[PDB]
């Protein structure tokens, strides 16, 4: 099929996000759309490649818990168009406006996140940068997973969600389904405490050193009292320092659905 969108069709509006490599606007196209542009007028074969790669991954996705890809264009600027998300990222709710969700709602958000991630892995897609920033609460109800970073091509990294093996860079490719399961383990942490790991350490190099060497791990005792035992237990299995000791999403998704019904 053809997901190309001729120029002219989209009416670009308010700018909503600026980054090193590309800018995102709100747009008009048979309704509301989000449009991530490139801005750089002359694209190097470097960027023209990563464009194809991203699009290629997106068009493989058809799930309610994954940001809905809608089209792209190359006409004047490289651009990718997606469903328009009304609301805020989970990060925003949790650590910026500190929205207080009910325990039932928190568990729900976890389940939807698992669903999407199950789907992504089933389609052979390793996210590599799961984190509360990349989880949108569409209309404060539906979880949409995406990649909303306007930087990385490695760039920086938010190392809070990074698994010990990724922090340690042995092997060219340390990323795996379990490394994604670890990031998710951190997301659970955020949900069940309302906090970011290692809030009390102000040195990024030491967190990296200590996490990778095994000396440091999220303070599990900060989990709210009303948080179900089955949940904490699952959360702990996801954050195991040893890769092959972590569960995969079918098993995780099962565990969440099971503990949700009580
Ligand atoms: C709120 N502030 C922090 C400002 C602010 C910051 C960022 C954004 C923002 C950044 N991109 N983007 C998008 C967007 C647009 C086009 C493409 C994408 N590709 C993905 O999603 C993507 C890419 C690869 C894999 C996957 C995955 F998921 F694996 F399938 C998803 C996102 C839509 C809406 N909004 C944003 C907006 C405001």
């Amino acid at each position: 099929d053809d997901w190309e969108i001729p120029d002219g069709q989209i009416t670009v509006g308010q700018r909503i996000g600026s980054g090193s490599f590309g800018t995102v606007y709100k747009g008009k196209w048979h309704g509301d759309v989000a449009v991530k542009m490139l801005n750089v007028t002359a694209p190097t074969p470097q960027q023209l490649q990563a464009f194809k790669n991203e699009v290629g991954v997106l068009r493989k996705t058809r799930h309610v818990n994954i940001l809905l890809f809608m089209g792209y264009s190359t006409k004047p600027q490289l651009a990718i168009v997606t469903q328009w998300c009304e609301g805020s990222s989970l990060y925003h709710h949790l650590h910026i406006i500190e929205t207080k969700f009910e325990m039932i709602k928190l568990i729900d958000i976890a389940r939807q996140t698992a669903q999407g991630m199950d789907y992504l892995h089933a389609k052979s897609i390793i996210h590599r940068d799961l984190k509360s920033n990349n989880i949108f609460l569409h209309e404060d109800l539906t979880v949409k997973i995406g990649d909303f970073g306007l930087a990385t091509v490695q760039l920086s990294g938010s190392i809070l969600w990074m698994a010990p093996e990724v922090i340690r860079m042995q092997d060219k490719n340390p990323y795996s389904f379990q490394s994604d399961v670890y990031a998710f383990g951190i997301v659970l942490y955020e949900l069940m405490t309302g906090q970011l790991p290692y809030s009390n350490i102000n040195n990024r190099d030491q967190i990296i050193f200590m996490v990778g060497r095994g000396y440091l791990s999220p303070d599990l005792s900060k989990v709210r009292s009303n948080c179900p035992k089955a949940m904490k237990r699952l959360m702990a299995e996801c954050l195991k320092k040893k890769r092959d000791e972590r569960p995969l999403f079918p098993q995780i998704l099962a565990s969440i659905e099971l503990l949700a019904r009580s």
